[PDB]
């Protein structure tokens, strides 16, 4: 994960479960992006970014860069932290996104 | 899986769970196809088609050919990717279809 | 299973889970049959009848004979295939019925 | 189980799970019996009574005697079969009742 | 459990799971007690009190004393039996209460 | 019904009439071993609790054999011994099941 | 009730009155072995925590035997020893269960 | 269909026509061991209960082999022996599966 | 846990699962805090604070200090106990909060 | 509270104040074996992560014993050793639990 | 796609193009043991059933090795042997995975 | 972030920056055994798949050790060896975790 917040700037352990959903029946006049839901859930331990992600989650801070190499592979736009579980004997950060790219390279709802 | 997109053309690991449902009570004036839901879920690893399927899923790209040999057996029409889970220690691609053929050979809602 | 379709005629591996439900409170003016739901779910492998059952399921083809010996025991009327899951390392065919007979011999909503 | 139907007369393997529920808040003007739900679920194999219970279930036949010794202990009134699952490698018959007696001896909504 | 019914008087095996819930958002004009739900579930075998609790459950009989020592610790007011599961190879009696005391000693919605 | 149950001392009066049948046979028979000694038959009965409970529980600890064991639904079992009770699992030798309708009976290691 | 519990030193005062009963007997009795030594009786009690908790937890570590063990519901147990506590599983020898109504009692390996 | 089932004494009449197929082969073959002896084939059939139940249950205890074993869906099995029945798991040697459409058949350890 | 009630003052075993949720779509005119839900669930045994937390839960007593060191790390404002499960062979206290701080140090909806 | 935790070198400063208690005693005591050596006490603590995490994780690998171990809720433990941590399971010898109210304490294998 | 699959006799025609990849390496390598012999690679493929099913099932019983094994998504596998099929789990030696985009390939125990 | 990962030949370029940490220590240390040899440390990383996948999968089969292993969240690990990958479980010796805020680090079996 290379991650940078709108506010907190750059934030410094292998996530990750990528979930994407699209209804078979598209609402009349609805954009595919609005009908779809993209969510990637990252699991990792707890350290210096934990308070940074937890602040972003409560303040609705946008991720300025969200790039997952798996220079990378997954790149996500309009990233918003939507859920987090911190616990003990790990945390699980669930992100919501709009545009995405996987690298043949695929991309949808991307923005220049 | 022999697969080809409307847009991406031909896309290059053993799925697969075929689910089909039909309500016992058919709505007055409703076609059996509209009441039914056909879904096949394919599990496979992750490689050159992964970004291709993931782009199709976000762009609502129609599969032009969807043929599962199991020259084949399962052939599906109006194929639309409706869901996908990519994760680690695989992905799971869930397709929605209208017409279908299994090969005695059976076929319903097929189109020339 | 000795099975014959309305259309496909006779169709050629030990199912089976029989489920039947009846509400304690019967709606005013409602027939017991309409309040009840009879469902038998058969699990078996996949072969020459698989496409035949899968076609019946999509075309809403009525089973003309549905007799389960367990010359038999279970016999079912107005049989309609309502669900099917085909998968790998089997299929599961879920039938809906009205009249039934088990053989003391019991029978309800049967028709000559 | 000593059991006798309204219609089938006397019917000839250790059930049994007794479930009874009562809401803490009783509806204004509602009798405790109407708010409550008594259900006993009997599991047993499959034999001469199986078609008899299965006929009762579809025909809404009232049990004339329902006495479970565990000369007995559990005795139930207004017994109606509400659910049944027959299956293989057993059946499970779920009864609904009004009045009941367990034997100190307890009894509620009983009738002479 | 030292227990005495409103009606059955005194009733003669280590429960017990105490559950209490309170919504974070309190309805305007609502008392905390009415928003909350207190439930203690006792598991024990089956014997002379079994028919006594089962009668109380069907007759909505109030427990006059409900004291759980764990001279005791848990004491509960306005105790009403709300659920019970009797079964075999135990019963589970689920009580609902208003006032409570645990013994530092805590107490809420108690009454002299 | 449930079970008609008589005991080889003593006595038999558990209230009448009062399940999961398991039978195993190794695929390879030990050289010189009779199938009966190689096989294992156990029927597990579920029920609530009363007058038979202490009678079953005394039998289990005293290694008291049954003398009649028939659970009609008809099953009949020989050399029945209680091997486990969570408050009932019986172990048997000879066995007979007989269906209805038909009068077909299967039986093995039965004794004159 | 719960348990009336006295201890063989020391003492007995855990507040009165304060479960899953398991008993096992191997189908084949070791040659020359008494059933009591071959069998295993354990009753597992669930409860909250107070004045008896340290008393139970001290007994478990000190291998302190009980002297009265009766959990009335009536069960009575001899040579009761605490073998496991996740904050309670007792192991016993002799046992008696007695039902109500009736006055029927089963008992094995009881001692004068 | 279900199964056409004939038995090597006696007899064959379980009502016709009446599943999970498992086959295992260790990756490393024991030196001097034939694959057939190293492998294990078992097909587990689920079904309700009737005229074949006592016939299957008698066969299982008597170590009665089958002589025809074909479950058409076509599967055919040799040296079929019932090894387990929870009221059916068969163990086999030779096997053949044949698909439709096509006429393709796979077969191993089959016998003339 | 260093904890102090509004009323009970200071209250005297390693929780803890921190859950925080934020909807991707923020209601028009809604503050992020009102859309979000912060919940931390602490598991611990049962002792002198148990009645104190249980009283707070029923009386809707505000925690004046809620500081979890893991001088600390987690600090929570407007803490309200919303749920509790006390049981046996532990309790689980579920808190709801507004402002929070984890220590880089993150903080949201905090108040001087 | 959580835990007050001091360590036998070094040091003790994990921020204060910072669970599932398991204790087992075999029913049969090995001849000549002291109960303490036969028994096993382990308390499993769940918590998030901070300044104590590296301190706990260093202790676990260095086989560093604790010198104060008290988790107040009061539990006190001797010879405390960390045996497992999934990012905490401690193993102990002597133990004391003390309830409130009352001042009742149980204790075993405690040391002067 | 699925798999392109050729077999070392005979033959290869299972319809093209037709999963969970597991690889294990003990942390401590046996003295004098090559990693390949110490490791275990198995890929489990899920799919429906047709013309390849009898071909896979014949291969599994005949210990028929594959000669081409490539599942493109690209995976390529050597010494592929079917070890288990519930109606497919393959065991392999050499392996290659190659990603897209990039042209990066990892490979071990591959053979010229 | 994820992981910064360098390898001891060859090479290191899996795209940067790219989990469940388990550590076990037996309560009783084998006589003459160093804690490090008695303990077992494994961190399990979950992630999607790309350029590092073949690099991780080649390393696992070739018993290729890592030379930098740091997963920042900061964890640092020595003698890191891949032991299992379902398409990642690493085994390590020395370890360091360092929290933020604070600058507190725990470390064991680290090497100069």
């Amino acid at each position: 994960l290379k991650v940078k917040g709108k506010t907190q700037g750059e934030i410094k352990i292998l996530a990750f479960k990528n979930d994407y959903d699209m209804p078979a029946r598209l609402q009349e006049g609805l954009t595919p992006a609005a009908a779809a839901r993209g969510t990637i859930t990252l699991t990792k331990e707890m350290d210096r970014s934990s308070p940074q992600f937890l602040q972003a989650l409560g303040k609705r801070e946008m991720m300025e860069e969200f790039e997952i190499t798996i220079l990378f592979t997954y790149k996500f736009e309009k990233v918003l932290i939507t859920h987090m579980d911190q616990y003990s004997p790990i945390e699980e950060i669930k992100f919501t996104y709009s545009g995405y790219s996987l690298e043949i390279a695929g991309a949808a709802n991307w923005t220049n």
